[PDB]
């Protein structure tokens, strides 16, 4: 229970942070013009949000896994200085940060 209890207390500070927003829904390819064919396993915090309830996350391991991803795939989009560039450094350091203070 106790490990899991914290991935919704940080996922939910996670989707209720300010730098939040390319990442609450899942990135429209129809929009962003590139992003299917250089992400291979897009990820965000609505789809993470339904695994967590529905339950499909054994342990804390693969919760911190599709967070990382999701950093990962910003990192590999988008420029350190675009706009959702910069939001996703602000947004990886928030959750490594407070991952950090439980394990
Ligand atoms: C995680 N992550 C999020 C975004 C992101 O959120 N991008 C803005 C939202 C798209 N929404 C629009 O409305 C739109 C799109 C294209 C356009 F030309 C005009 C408007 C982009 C790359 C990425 O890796």
């Amino acid at each position: 229970h106790s490990d899991l209890t914290f991935c919704e207390i940080i996922l939910m500070e996670m989707e209720s942070h300010d730098a939040a927003w390319p990442f609450l829904e899942p990135v429209n390819p129809r929009l962003v013009s590139g992003y299917r064919r250089i992400i291979k396993n897009p990820m965000d915090f609505s789809t993470m949000r339904e695994r967590l309830l529905r339950g499909g996350y054994t342990s804390s391991e693969e919760f911190a896994a599709d967070a990382l991803l999701v950093f990962d795939n910003c990192q590999t989009f988008n420029e350190d200085d675009s706009e959702v560039g910069k939001a996703g450094h602000i947004m990886r350091r928030f959750f490594e940060s407070r991952w950090e203070e439980f394990y």
